[PDB]
């Protein structure tokens, strides 16, 4: 049917600013969808042609949608530049210069959906060397037979700009809604699948059951299963129940590779179709790869010349090369390391323990100078796990990854089933302003710390955190000694201190609390070194500190 009833809905969802009908409206007209559109509208309705995992795009920029829009309208892209002057949007001047053809024109027909998606699908498709144009002849050839209203949503759709004001969540509650099936079954099929269409049509056709019934489609990417942290390897293998599987935390990208027969396919984390960016890799696996049908997941790293692996934004530039290209697999080698399988040859293994994933995982790789299964570590006891911390961190990756060994694959999830040990990157250096007497056997010695970081612009000196952690006793009986002459003030058993001494400070996190004045404070902070090279005001800042909370999410 008519993309007028496209318009329409994009009209009474721009009107509203609540959710809840946004909800409604998109329900409701999906109620009133044909199944040929089912698998097209939902993508339309969000403002976009294909999946993010599509490797189909419609190449049209603005100042070449100015030509199609012209040679429709008559008006030149002089006008147009004008047209779109006053409105300050594209699509808007778009829209009303459809109008003054609209005394003018020509021809034919209705703007259907189907035509419309039909129209997109030879845009996105057209290539080569007769390709911008051809992209402009489709889009005129649309734009003749377009009412004023459909113009301008069409343009924003080809442009990316719709702002329909609709999201995945309105989407899937939308689809819950319409066809009466259960959200935690559209969630789950959505997590799986990643195609809305798809989902859709199966809501409205084979309901709950089917939805259920909803298992991988390969080539089709799974929202990849994710971890909370954990602060430390006791705490996990404790939150696990004393016994668990250890990996490393890679510096390197979550893949996930799809293999059918010699159709290889490897997303990204975002679930960005990355395949054509590193074929090498891809021959590399279809080889290392047993079975005929195979999903793996996988972290691509950057090795270096030492054999470290490089800061993984490395595998995103691999990732970012559209173009000359064996250049850039000498330039940076890469490899693999699998550490997950959640397909093979028809058997869906999400639903399968994971011990037996490993098993499968060994069992389906032939490993390669390229492609590696990921080391693992199945341990109860701690300090075990916790050597296997300091090697990975020794060997200049993230940190060490938990894992349920009863866990199933939970696409999407964060889980307390997969947990991810890291210390917080990036220490603090601060200025001690303060300090606390040790108790006992201590009494005779500073115990506690006051860390303070600059402002440049006051020139005060403002108190961060309070850090008793992370010293020997004669790191205390040394610190006392130095800090003996700075002290300026005495209650109780605090003291008041000259800004001179600059420690080297780590911490979990950064708080905001009005307990000090700086507005921030340093959650269980540890002491990592001394600075002599430094002065007070040379310190870490507040800015800085500002800077790295804003940062903290
Ligand atoms: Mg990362």
């Amino acid at each position: 049917s008519k993309y007028s009833e496209l318009a329409d809905l994009y009209r009474r969802l721009e009107k509203t600013t609540l959710k809840t009908l946004k909800t409604k409206f998109v329900a409701d007209f999906l109620k009133k969808t044909p199944d040929e559109l089912l698998e097209v509208v939902p993508y339309l309705i969000l403002g976009k042609v294909f999946p993010d995992w599509d490797e189909r795009e419609l190449g049209v920029g603005e100042k070449l949608l100015i030509k199609a829009v012209s040679m429709a309208t008559g008006v030149p892209e002089k006008e147009i530049e004008n047209s779109i002057k006053d409105t300050g949007d594209l699509g808007e001047s778009v829209a009303l210069a459809l109008k003054k053809r609209k005394q003018k024109s020509f021809f034919s027909q209705p703007l259907t959906i189907k035509r419309v998606y039909s129209t997109f699908v030879k845009v996105a498709e057209a290539s080569g060397e007769g390709s911008q144009d051809r992209k402009m002849k489709y889009l005129a050839n649309l734009f003749m037979d377009a009412q004023p209203e459909e113009g301008k949503y069409i343009a924003r759709t080809v442009l990316g700009t719709m702002r329909t004001g609709v999201a995945e969540g309105i989407l899937r509650d939308a689809i819950a809604e319409a066809f009466r099936v259960k959200p935690e079954l559209v969630e789950r099929a959505y997590m799986l699948t990643s195609d809305f269409g798809y989902v859709a049509k199966v809501a409205k056709l084979e309901g709950n059951e089917g939805l259920s019934k909803v298992s991988i489609q390969i080539g089709k990417p799974i929202r990849p299963m994710l971890a909370q942290n954990a602060a430390s390897v006791k705490e996990a293998l404790i939150e696990m129940g004393g016994e668990a599987a250890f990996e490393i935390k890679y510096d390197g990208a979550r893949v996930q590779v799809h293999r059918d027969g010699d159709r290889v396919i490897i997303y990204s984390r975002r679930l960005e179709n990355v395949t054509r960016s590193i074929p090498e890799i891809v021959e590399a696996v279809k080889a290392s790869l047993k079975p005929s049908k195979v999903i793996v997941e996988g972290e691509l790293v950057a090795v270096g010349e030492n054999g470290r692996p490089r800061p993984f934004q490395y595998v995103l530039r691999r990732f970012r090369r559209k173009y000359n290209i064996d250049e850039m697999i000498e330039k940076i080698p890469l490899e693999l390391n699998l550490f997950d399988i959640l397909y093979v040859d028809g058997e869906s293994l999400i639903d399968t323990e994971f011990v037996e994933r490993r098993k499968r995982l060994e069992e389906s790789v032939e490993e390669s100078e390229k492609i590696k299964i990921a080391e693992q570590l199945v341990t109860k006891k701690v300090e075990e796990a916790e050597a296997f911390y300091k090697r990975a961190l020794e060997l200049g990756h993230e940190g060490l990854m938990a894992k349920r060994l009863d866990s199933v694959y939970e696409p999407g999830n964060r889980g307390k089933k997969w947990l991810k040990i890291k210390p917080t990157m990036e220490n603090l250096d601060l200025v001690i302003i303060g300090a606390e007497w040790g108790e006992g056997r201590r009494a005779h010695l500073l115990g506690s710390f006051l860390v303070a970081a600059y402002d440049p612009d006051s020139g005060e000196f403002l108190p961060v955190g309070k850090v008793g952690s992370g010293f020997t006793d004669e790191d205390l009986v040394e610190f006392t000694k130095m800090l003996k002459p700075l002290i300026l003030r005495e209650e109780g058993k605090f003291v008041e201190i000259e800004p001179k001494v600059v420690i080297e400070v780590t911490y979990q996190e950064i708080q905001k609390s009005p307990k000090y004045r700086s507005g921030f404070a340093l959650r269980f902070p540890r002491y990592v070194a001394l600075r002599e090279d430094k002065s007070p005001e040379e310190a870490d800042t507040i800015e800085r500190i500002a800077q790295l909370y804003e940062l903290q999410e």
